[PDB]
């Protein structure tokens, strides 16, 4: 109840209070630590909005003052007429900064506070989403000075009248399955790069096809738009002294946007709300270039490298991991795309994790995730305990919209 | 009640019931998560539960469960703690009580090795120099002139309280560390405190960058005594690389033979104090945390230096580019003297067969994602993309304070 976490490095012990303000459920019990599993009425709907527009009132150095008083009576008529209620946008810009403030398993929370909201609340059909989505594409990639920003279209309602991106990210390379047996491209996006074909996307069958996005408005069946390709900022990846990295043909994009979650703030769902900021390299280079399930591009580098694959102990994939991801963060910083290095980023998120303790009780944060997939000991966040809990608002993940869209 | 975990790798999907024979807390709750934190006299009555149920256990393994011999055992321990208020295990029952303790250990990334396991039992020893003989013998043997075996050694349970047997050392073999006046510390950083109740008690110090800490052993409770265990039986191995000629001119070695000897086991509610064990090494323990964790030896810098990395911006990766170089150089020190020793990618694979292997034939294989997975090159080994369920199974070896904060000084 006056939890404690020390940082084995530093000798630095924090106290954490904000963890007792905790709402959803963690996945573990006292019997069972679920730490490493990826995915653990108008009567409910009226509490949840006091309890946020609470918070809201308290952090404007305004709790209990009649313009608080005022609005929780305002919205509890709302709620008891209409079955939900609207956000002012202050309070909307409040609870989207908030739920990045909140998602234990960002490393780059020290960011939070900057972030640009953009109130797709007005939004109706499919084009408009496809313009709301350029703009917000345009406005954060910012000639490769990236912005970070979120766009928020209509909150559910009856819940068959969803706004959905269907995409996972805005920009993503498709997957095909070939007569070979291989995987052409990126092999995470094959059963999105099907259903966009099956909804007539001509696919150019390439190993980097920026995919089309697929946008469902109101509940709607989902239509298909291209980004202009003027709009998606490409690095193409080489390597400052390896003169045959570029060789492999490896590109990435600049701008990584998750578009697949939903925001709740005080009760409601958000549940298209794509946002964005930019890459850490390990995410490019470990991940995407790296995992067996992805490019997997280990064995081809080693081999240019002329390491000595014969056995593991040579430590080939772990030299050659290396010089990718050294790779990754030349070709950004040379072409002038923001990008963060994994050592720079977790000991950001030291200061952070400080900052939040002495200024906010604490900061939920979830170990596997905030520790890079590479050089996680030498990196200071390895040596930090963490407690993670979930608060509100907050991003949550939700069910792909084909598993649950009646067409 | 069953739970799932996947590899999001492969795609696998295990199915744990074992979890449902759990006891101990987790530290967790619905509402909060502790899986990063390092740490999350028994009467009459709490007692024969644990006996029974740890017995049940034996008896079900060894096929003879409800036979006579069976009853016979439980009314024997029964009638033992009623009469002395403790009771003995039979060798058998120790050996596997000792094996199951290893095979229960959540943290351990050596577990497809647990039914090989030599157990020395030294429920016979009653003072420090029968410790240091029983230690001595207990190195000798597992080291195997680098031929590792994995061992415990068992001494004396707990009584009262009053009388245990510890080894304050937290591992058998370990390096000094002197902090000096000037900040700066020779030697190993993380045992300084130790290494000064060391010199204290009248131990003469090398002042040696890896001078191997002298035996602190304490029988019955009594104050501890010294011991250097003998040269000839540390095994150590000098640290050179295979392409960089530089890499021995650091002057760095280390010894073959991780024996951890700070942990109590708990076997059917029996507390053993003092059980040192040992295995071998992963490449990583020594590359990683014992040469480049900043509160340790923190050699990336003058590899760094050496290697002539771009030094000036994180950016340039220098600190990972070093890491591996180093890395590379312990594990080629250790298979050129021919002594055992396991790298990251094989340890994991490894790991993964036989939690998987314990999912069919046990119905589970408790796990710490936060320690399994090595720290370095994650997610290039098949543990990082594998969900692991971490829960408590007796017996088990549990983390004790260090003696010196509760020790009763007899003078
Ligand atoms: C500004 C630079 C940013 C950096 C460097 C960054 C870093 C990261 C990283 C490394 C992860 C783990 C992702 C993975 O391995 O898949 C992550 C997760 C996440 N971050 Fe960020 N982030 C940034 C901006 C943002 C913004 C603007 C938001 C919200 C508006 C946000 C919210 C999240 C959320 C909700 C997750 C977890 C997603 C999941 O469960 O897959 N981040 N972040
Ligand atoms: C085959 C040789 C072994 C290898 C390579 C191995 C591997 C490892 C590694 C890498 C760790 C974590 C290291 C750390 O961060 O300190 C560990 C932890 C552990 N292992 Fe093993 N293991 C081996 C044998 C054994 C044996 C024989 C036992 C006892 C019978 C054992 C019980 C434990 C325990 C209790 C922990 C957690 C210790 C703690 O909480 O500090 N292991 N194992
Ligand atoms: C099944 C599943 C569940 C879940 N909660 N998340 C995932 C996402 C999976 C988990 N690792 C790979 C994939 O993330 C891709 C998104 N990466 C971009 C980023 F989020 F990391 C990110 C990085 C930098 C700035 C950002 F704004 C930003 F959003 C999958
Ligand atoms: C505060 C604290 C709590 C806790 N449960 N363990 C520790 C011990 C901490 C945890 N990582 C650093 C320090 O261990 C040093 C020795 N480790 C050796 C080994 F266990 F890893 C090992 C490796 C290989 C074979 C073995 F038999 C073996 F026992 C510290
Ligand atoms: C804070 C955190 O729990 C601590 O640094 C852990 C992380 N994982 C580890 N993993 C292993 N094997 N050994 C360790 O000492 C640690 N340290
Ligand atoms: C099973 C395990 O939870 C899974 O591999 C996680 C581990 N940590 C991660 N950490 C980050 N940052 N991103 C990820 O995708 C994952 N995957
Ligand atoms: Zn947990």
């Amino acid at each position: 109840r006056f939890l404690k976490v020390k940082n084995w490095e530093t000798d630095v012990v924090l106290t954490d209070t904000l963890h007792l303000k905790s709402t959803l459920e963690t996945g573990c019990t006292e019997h069972i630590c679920m730490g490493s599993i990826m995915l653990p009425t108008k009567d409910q709907l009226f509490p949840l909005a006091k309890e946020f527009l609470d918070q809201y009132y308290s952090s404007i150095k305004r709790f209990g003052s009649k313009a608080h008083m005022d609005r929780l009576e305002e919205v509890n008529k709302e709620i008891e007429s209409t079955s939900t209620y609207q956000l002012k946008d202050t309070e909307l810009i409040y609870g989207a900064k908030h739920a990045w403030r909140n998602a234990s398993r960002c490393v780059g929370r020290i960011q939070w506070s900057k972030l640009q909201v953009f109130d797709a609340r007005d939004c109706t059909t499919a084009h408009g989403m496809f313009n709301y989505i350029c703009n917000h594409v345009k406005y954060a990639t910012n000639k490769g000075n990236l912005r970070s920003a979120i766009t928020i279209f209509p909150q559910r309602t009856d819940g068959k009248h969803d706004f959905r991106v269907w995409n996972s990210q805005l920009i993503r390379y498709a997957g095909y399955k070939q007569p070979d047996g291989s995987t052409l491209g990126d092999p995470a996006n094959v059963q999105f790069t099907e259903i966009c074909i099956q909804q007539g996307w001509k696919a150019p069958r390439g190993r980097f096809d920026v995919l089309p996005l697929l946008l469902q408005a109101n509940g709607n069946d989902p239509e298909l738009f291209q980004i202009p390709p003027e709009l998606v900022l490409e690095v193409p990846i080489r390597h400052p002294k390896f003169d045959w990295f570029k060789d492999l043909g490896l590109k990435w994009y600049g701008l990584p946007a998750v578009s697949n979650m939903l925001l709740e703030i005080g009760g409601l769902e958000f549940s298209a709300c794509p946002f964005s900021g930019w890459y850490m390299g390990t995410e490019i280079g470990v991940r995407d270039y790296c995992d067996n399930s992805r490019y997997n591009i280990l064995e081809e580098v080693a081999k240019k490298m002329d390491l000595d694959m014969r056995k593991t102990s040579s430590l080939w994939k772990d030299q050659a991991l290396v010089e990718i991801n050294i790779a990754v963060l030349y070709s950004f910083q040379s072409d002038k795309v923001t990008i963060v290095d994994h050592h720079s980023a977790t000991e950001s998120f030291i200061k952070h994790m400080e900052n939040e303790y002495r200024c906010r009780g604490g900061c939920p944060a979830d170990w596997v995730w905030i520790v890079p997939p590479m050089s996680g000991s030498i990196t200071p966040v390895f040596h930090q305990e963490m407690l993670n809990y979930r608060l509100t608002p907050s991003f949550e993940y939700q069910p792909d919209p084909w598993n649950t869209h009646v067409w």
